[PDB]
């Protein structure tokens, strides 16, 4: 299947992104009347399937848990078919994936979802294998839909498996994704959210999800926010207006140009994620990995679906 | 939309049957690969899916609680597409309905269903909508995932109105339907549905789906066990082999045709439980229910898919 390479005790011969999260079954319209196509998609997966698009040749993992049905299977069978390495997945008997529904009436999208017992959700039930998917990670990739998903102590074994990589010299990316409707209480949400800060190197909030949540004033304000938390690289998304950054005290502005013709804006940000952690990976200055980031996001912003072949 | 007749105090022009329980998304394997179409079912729907086509000059309504999204609005237009009065259905905002998805592996269905949080678990949260949508039924139906699917106040207030409404003329009917993964123990499981049981005039046990769960011997001893909680009227259900019954202390048998071909099982129960309470609904003798009941499942099992289209 997926080719991982070779490695020896210094260097492996691919480099290695890992994503953890919610992989989520999603039917979306089809053409024939009435009837939907069967895909993959949810937040981090989908970083995860446009990088192993920009960078083919390196090693793109996927950490978390599904089920043992046929479904579970089917997932596990198009990451591999995705050029992302399952390997790592854990297996939840007696469940099985969560679900998004797309509904289109007269050019409308909709959506429905069923999560709340998905075998995601105990993606932290295992610290040790938490700790060895990151060992060997350039990057470890998660969101705020990975630690909303969790309970407190699944929550706690994440978060520490973040910062013990991180203290190894793994380099931890945080997409905050604030999504109010996952979370039990706004407490929790937003101070979740800052403990992910906490252990993050690299964040990439955006300043209309997360303004009225935080108060922050201003784009400037959401980057003084995380680097408050430690983050070094702060990369704030603001929709088709300029994305600021703050990087060790420096502050920058890089223009989004203008995107025509709006089809789907679903996994904008995802893919924004993607781009911008290829070109990271790749050695790039920063400002030019927000360059691409933005690059790919209005191109996803184009087509239709969480994943766009771009 | 669907015609609900008139009434006077005394008399309504049509038969009345009321069904209580959850409809479900289903999701099925259309022409293309990696596609599939959706239908509506659910084990109390398609009783009434089938009821509606037996009965199409009756009211057949059905009681539950869907949300107010897309999803939801396509399935109450369904019902009302398929005959079905669904003037009773509440609605709950921000939730949505439950939904199962058949999958194939190896040519084999394969079944995933999401329903922990669907807005039929609410459908007993209203005494009073539930008591009303009850009053003039001349048969109110349900099962055991009605059952399962509710709280403990959800269970205590449907068996409330099942008894009151039982206690005032109403025939309340009963089908089982173990389902042992709807339920957080099998302790719970078996007494709540003897809990049903005791509400209910008609029962319609599956021994095949019952028996090791209560250890009965044989369908007669299924049978005994619900006459033993009051049930009137006990039609056991024993997949091709002869249907037992068992009414005010008498035994019978009712021969199952052979069926040419099997093509597909999937609410075979539920036409079933359809064609009998059709049957007993225009006065007909039990033993001429049970067969009508039997020749429709014998057709459905002959048919693809939950709703198959009878004449
Ligand atoms: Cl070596
Ligand atoms: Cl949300
Ligand atoms: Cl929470
Ligand atoms: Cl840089
Ligand atoms: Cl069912
Ligand atoms: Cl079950």
């Amino acid at each position: 299947g997926v080719d991982l390479g070779t490695e020896n005790l210094y260097f492996q011969s691919m480099m290695h992104i890992l994503s953890i999260g919610e992989c989520m079954a999603e039917l979306a319209p089809a053409d024939l009347p009435g009837t939907y196509r069967l895909g993959f998609a949810g937040d981090t997966f989908n970083t995860a399937w446009y990088l192993a698009r920009l960078r083919p040749e390196s090693r793109i993992s996927y950490f978390s848990a599904i089920g043992d049905d046929a479904l579970s299977q089917q997932m596990r069978a198009a990451m591999s078919a995705a050029g992302i390495d399952g390997g790592g997945l854990r297996v939840i008997p007696g469940r099985t994936v969560g679900l998004y529904l797309i509904t289109l009436e007269q050019g409308e999208r909709s959506f429905a979802y069923w999560r709340g017992q998905s075998a995601a959700r105990e993606l932290a039930g295992d610290a040790d294998a938490l700790a060895a998917a990151m060992a060997r990670a350039d990057v470890v990739y998660f969101s705020g839909i990975t630690l909303a998903i969790l309970d407190q102590c699944g929550r706690a074994t994440l978060l520490r498996a973040l910062a013990q990589a991180r203290a190894t010299g793994r380099t931890i990316a945080f997409d905050p994704n604030l999504r109010p409707r996952l979370w039990a209480g706004t407490g929790e949400m937003t101070e979740t959210i800052m403990q992910g800060a906490a252990v993050s190197d690299i964040a990439l909030p955006s300043f209309e999800d997360e303004a009225a949540w935080f108060g922050d004033a201003g784009p400037d304000a959401t980057a003084d926010r995380y680097a408050r938390a430690g983050v070094r690289s702060v990369v704030v998304k603001n929709g088709p207006h300029a994305v600021h950054f703050l990087q060790d005290g420096r502050r920058g502005r890089v223009p989004v140009p203008p995107v025509a013709q709006v089809v789907d804006t679903t996994a904008a940000g995802d893919s924004f994620n993607a781009g911008l952690l290829d070109s990271v990976l790749a050695g790039q200055p920063l400002e030019t990995a927000i360059a691409a980031a933005a690059a790919l996001a209005g191109q996803v912003v184009q087509g239709k679906g969480a994943l766009v072949e771009v």
